């Protein structure tokens, strides 16, 4: 509250951190349904059911130019290129596996560089 805070967790780092998880994620084997944004012309059917589009460039960007105000917003727009992915793929598909395991690898990432 008022002139009463917990002790200052150190937070100059995370940009970085932020940086080396979003390349390790881009460069992973199954990342291709996810390093450009859907084409909205060329997918029946996603602009309409997907309200809120996100992939992996899309982040890269946002991370490069300041738009992430903290790495909780960071670990949100990643989650939602999952969501997404669950939303409009069948789990036994290509992209809908690419995208589970995709989610599992970051999980893993956020929880030991962070937790």
């Amino acid at each position: 509250s008022m002139s009463v805070k917990k002790p200052k967790r150190d937070d100059s780092k995370d940009l970085a951190l932020c940086s080396m998880i979003l390349t390790e994620m881009e460069t992973h084997e199954d990342a291709w349904p996810f390093l450009l944004p859907v084409n909205l012309k060329l997918v029946p059917g996603y602009k309409k059911v997907i309200k809120k589009p996100m992939d992996f460039s899309t982040i890269r960007e946002k991370l490069s130019s300041g738009q992430y105000p903290n790495l909780e917003t960071f670990a949100l727009d990643v989650r939602l290129v999952f969501d997404n992915c669950e939303t409009f793929n069948e789990d036994d598909s290509d992209i809908g596996r690419a995208g589970h395991n995709m989610r599992k690898y970051f999980e893993k990432k956020w929880t030991d560089t962070f937790k």
